[PDB]
């Protein structure tokens, strides 16, 4: 059969196999891709999953039964070998890498700095962004959804701006990227209008990359509020609303002002940043903290109680995930208990880091999914992840 052909020619080129998380991820790579490198994807994984959840608001999959209830990850050792990934896999080449929603699985290649500008966690980051955004914010499938329905363009901006964006997540924030500012024109007159991002396709080329990713993390920064409003029409697949949205955005004078004042700001703060990536914490032994101990520490630290924390296996170490709700006792309206969310989880997490125990330089947490109460209060589900320990 000519399957067995094909599956030869995958345990050739992808012989080694490493599974996290219950064996819901699954990374196929190359023989020479570090298992060290690996290992840091896991982690950096994590780092943008808990900040895509704080902004986008939803961490319950769209659609259950869907092929992405397990992740796949396919690393070529180059650029060179990358390009069998057509004959073995069926899909294009012609990009740093590819996300195929309908199989739940994302294929790259490592690469030396002289290859590509990304380092292999920057393009992994970016391409997991894909994975979330198709789980947890865009109804349907790729292409096949309503969002992609009609005009087939309609949320590629964002789609591809927000992951390049939610590629600098750190474990409190979405910091800037040095090589998405450095694409950025370093002449005023020659970036992108809103209006020209906001209508961008794939056919147009690579520019309105750099460019959604700069509107993006002006949002974030600076309008709060759009994004917010943006990721709800997607979860509701309320296309006609974004659309209504993405018109009012792309005639506001004001917006298109803002958006070019905070590239001006990023362009010029250039010098300031770096590739965000993971520490070398999630590699470190630690002693062995109890499940009981950890949970006690962060509903401390959180102010929240009733938890549950669950154990879950990876290949070369457990982790936890902890699970609770906080109910803010006061109402102040979206972004403003967004930031007291965002805040106050943070200050979580600056709490355990600065205990005794180094498990906590691990830990990644999120808040998601507000919904009233009897009673007119905002109940928040809390997600904390974190390392358990090593094998
Ligand atoms: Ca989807
Ligand atoms: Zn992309």
């Amino acid at each position: 059969d000519i399957n067995k052909l094909i599956e030869e020619g995958k345990k050739h080129y992808l012989p080694k196999t490493y599974t996290f998380d219950n064996g819901k991820i699954i990374i196929k790579a190359g023989d020479k891709v570090e298992e060290s490198k690996i290992q840091k994807l896991y982690w950096a994984s994590k780092e943008v999953k808990s900040q895509f959840h704080r902004i986008i608001g939803n961490d319950k999959p769209l659609e259950v039964g869907n092929a992405d209830d397990i992740l796949t990850i396919v690393i070529y050792n180059n650029p060179e070998e990358y390009k069998l990934n057509k004959t073995l896999y069926g899909y294009s080449v012609d990009n740093g890498g590819i996300y195929i929603e309908g199989i739940g699985t994302f294929f790259t290649y490592e690469r030396t700095p002289q290859e590509s500008i990304y380092s292999l966690e920057e393009l992994f980051r970016h391409e997991f962004t894909h994975y979330l955004q198709g789980r947890y914010l865009i109804p349907g499938l790729f292409n096949k959804g309503d969002f992609y329905k009609g005009n087939n363009g309609r949320i590629t901006w964002f789609e591809e701006g927000s992951a390049e964006f939610f590629a600098g997540s750190t474990r409190t924030s979405v910091l800037p990227r040095k090589s998405m500012v450095g694409g950025l024109s370093k002449n005023p007159k020659e970036r992108f209008n809103a209006d020209k991002l906001l209508h961008s396709k794939y056919s147009d080329g690579w520019d309105f990359y750099k460019y959604g990713y700069a509107f993006s993390d002006y949002m974030y920064n600076n309008n709060k509020k759009l994004f917010s409003d943006l990721v709800s029409t997607m979860k509701n697949n309320d296309v006609k609303g974004y659309e209504a949205l993405i018109e009012e955005s792309s005639k506001d004078s004001k917006i298109n002002k803002d958006y070019e004042y905070h590239m001006e700001n990023l362009v010029n703060n250039y010098d300031n940043y770096t590739i965000p990536l993971v520490s070398d914490d999630y590699m470190k032994q630690y002693d062995n903290k109890s499940l009981h101990e950890i949970k006690s520490d962060i509903e401390k630290a959180m102010d929240v109680k009733n938890s549950q924390i669950t154990k879950e296996s990876s290949q070369y170490f457990d982790t936890y995930n902890l699970k609770a709700t906080y109910t803010l006792s006061s109402n102040k309206g979206e972004i403003s208990n967004w930031n007291y969310m965002n805040n106050k989880i943070n200050e979580a997490l600056n709490k355990l880091d600065n205990l005794s125990w180094g498990g906590y330089k691990t830990v990644t947490a999120y808040f998601s999914n507000p919904r009233l109460n009897s009673n007119n209060e905002v109940v928040y589900d809390i997600v904390f992840h974190g390392l358990l320990s090593h094998n």
